[PDB]
RNA sequence: UUGAUGUCACGGAACCUUUGUUGUCUUCGACAUGGGUA
């Protein structure tokens, strides 16, 4: 993991090295027609794109 | 820019010869996506 933030429940053991960010984005998405089970199993109503 | 007693230049068709031709079914099914977990 890397954090460039220490997190609250973990503050120790964290080594701060200097680099690069692979930034791209949210590009992992599969879409359908129909209504996925993933979906179907949401609680509440699904917010909009 | 002529020369003189002598100019058929209306005395001479830019004329003659070469195929835009050749080759192609308006046809059709498997994905797309990048991590996440530890």
């Amino acid at each position: 993991k890397a954090f460039q933030e220490i997190p609250e429940n973990d503050p120790d053991g964290w080594e701060c090295k200097e680099g690069y960010l692979h930034v791209v984005g949210p590009s992992k998405v599969e879409f359908s027609d129909k209504k996925g089970d993933v979906i179907n199993n949401f609680q509440g109503t699904l917010p909009s794109v």
